[PDB]
Order: C-alpha cells, then sequence, then structure tokens
C-alpha cells in the first residue's frame, strides 16, 4: 500500500561494534506491510526501559556505545529504528514521510511492546518527535535523559527553536544544503563531516542502510520538515511545551553537546527551563551535535544522577 523498500541483509554484515541482534515488526496499526527494525537488550523482564531515539540521518547504530552501559544497570533497552533509516524499511516517496507518520509509528511500537517505566533517550528528530510522547499517555513515562534537542514550535511562541534554522550559514543552513542537494548523497563522508572523531569502519556503518539514492526518502525529508513545520507539527509541539513546564515530575538528566553549531546551548538553556525540574546540564566541551558518539560518560552520568533519587 505505502511503497517501500528494504536494505538487503548482507549490507550490514561487516558492521563495527554491533553485536545487537535484531527484532522486527511488520503487524503494526497504521503501517501494514511495513517491516520496522528495533534492538531490545538487556533483562526483558526488567522493570525499567530505557528507550532510545535516533535522528537524522542516522539509526540505532547511534546509541551503540550507550545500550551496554545502560543493560548492564539491569534495564531493558528499546532502540528502534524510523521507516527510512537502518534495518527498517523505507517508503520510497519523500511525501510519506511527515510528522505524525513518524510520531504515530512510536506510540504504535510503545502500544504494541506495552512499554511502561520509560526513560526516553533523544537527540535530534528522536528529541523533536519524543518529547512529544509523554502527553498522550504520562503514566508510562517517569524519566527523561535529554540531549541536543528542542520541540518544532512556532518561531513567536519560542524563537531559540526557530532562529538556527537560518543562522549560522554553517550551522543548520549547511547541514540541509549537504542533506538534500546532492545526487549522489554519501553519508559516510556526511557523517565524517559533522562527527570528526569517527573512525572509518563508523562512519561506513552510518551509509549501510542505503546502497544508491532511491534508499533516502526519508533522509532527504527530516532537514525539510525542520524548515517547513506543518500544522499538526506546530500544533502538537506548542502543547507539548505545556507537559513539560506544567504536568511533568519525572527525573531529568541534560547533556549538551558544546561545538553544536545547530542546537547547542543558545537552543538547551531555553530547553532546560521550560522542562519543570531540569537539573544542571553536563556540558560535554568535546562533543559536536552527534552527542552519543560520547555517549558511555553520557549513560554512566546519568544512570550515576537517576540513583541518587532511588
Ligand atoms: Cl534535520
Amino acid at each position: 500500500m505505502i511503497n517501500a523498500i528494504r536494505t538487503p541483509d548482507q549490507r550490514f554484515s561487516n558492521l563495527d561494534q554491533y553485536p545487537f541482534s535484531p527484532n522486527y515488526l511488520d503487524d503494526l496499526p497504521g503501517y501494514p506491510g511495513l517491516r520496522a527494525h528495533y534492538l531490545d537488550e538487556g533483562n526483558s523482564d526488567a522493570e525499567d526501559v530505557f528507550l532510545c531515539l535516533h535522528g537524522e540521518p542516522t539509526w540505532s547504530y547511534l546509541y551503540r556505545k550507550m545500550i551496554p552501559v545502560f543493560a548492564e544497570s539491569g534495564a531493558r533497552v528499546i532502540a528502534p529504528d524510523f521507516f527510512g533509516f537502518g534495518k527498517s524499511d523505507k517508503p520510497v516517496d519523500e511525501e510519506d514521510y511527515t510528522f505524525e507518520f513518524h510520531r504515530n509509528f512510536l506510540l504504535a511500537l510503545i502500544e504494541r511492546l506495552d512499554l511502561r517505566n520509560i526513560t526516553l533517550v533523544v537527540q535530534d528528530w528522536g528529541g523533536f518527535l519524543g518529547l512529544t510522547l509523554p502527553m498522550a499517555d504520562p503514566s508510562r513515562f517517569k524519566r527523561l535523559i535529554i540531549m541536543n534537542a528542542c520541540l518544532m514550535t512556532d518561531p513567536v511562541t519560542q524563537p531559540a527553536f526557530s532562529a538556527f534554522v537560518t543562522q549560522p550559514a554553517d550551522g543548520f543552513t549547511a547541514w540541509k544544503y549537504d542533506l538534500v542537494t546532492p545526487s549522489d548523497l554519501r553519508l559516510d563522508q556526511f557523517m565524517k563531516r559533522w562527527a570528526p572523531t569517527l573512525t572509518e569502519a563508523e562512519a561506513s556503518a552510518y551509509a549501510a542502510p542505503f546502497p544508491d539514492t532511491s534508499y533516502q526518502a526519508g533522509v532527504r525529508k527530516f532537514p525539510k520538515m525542520v524548515a517547513q513545520r506543518d500544522q499538526a507539527c506546530i500544533d502538537i509541539s506548542t502543547e507539548a511545551i505545556s507537559f513539560w513546564q506544567n504536568d511533568w515530575n519525572g527525573q531529568t538528566f541534560m547533556a549538551i553537546g558544546m561545538k553544536d553549531k545547530l542546537l547547542g546551548p543558545d537552543v538547551m538553556y531555553p530547553m532546560k527551563a521550560l522542562i519543570n525540574g531540569c537539573p544542571e546540564p553536563l556540558e560535554i566541551a568535546d562533543a559536536g551535535h552527534f552527542v552519543q558518539e560520547f555517549g558511555e560518560q553520557v549513560a554512566r552520568e546519568a544512570l550515576k544522577h537517576f540513583a541518587e533519587t532511588e
């Protein structure tokens, strides 16, 4: 019904530091015939669930350094790949991908797996989407680990969440240009540019899911949605602000990648004030946008912060 394609299994043969077994679902209500991949690590019967959401133009591979730390603590860790990324199916038309398409997949996943006691771990798109989830079923959410992310609200309600789109020129402007313009988009080269500490191997794992451009429609659409926010996105992200500010009673841990030209400190400080009870952020000086690349440390420090309240 939704025309999609699937990456050949052989593209993931040679992955570096990703020994996690695949789990798939192809029976989600609203996504017929589409197969979603997700990792499910640690004790399946654990009380605590770490729901790890990735963003553009990545996949669960991004949390590979945090997963073992959260698992080792006794938690179950869920790390789904959005349709159009990783090992999940990829709709071939850019028009199929919208903010609700991705947000409703997550609410479906969460219901399907019956996830409870959720510690939400987000960044980038994982956070644009993920921060609008708790208000849909607040009983399932208990903690939040937030890295460089904000809400896709309208320019007037929160100028900080809109200003980065236009400036600086080597910020989101550069990001979007690198992603939606080339007719020969090489993810490994893009990642090496935006996360300069990746090895060749790690960079290659980020291109793994896309053999050619026909597999990249979701990758092309995400940056356009940051630039052109539809009405549902705006209304939903605007209502989320109220949730975080007045309804949220959980534990929060915030980590900022200080070299991020996109969602760095001028975006993170304002998010921190809207999140009720958000403590002082852990600023990682050498980290850029992809804070997970410096994940072991964020994982360790947040568990340490959350233990100190149990
Ligand atoms: Cl983006």
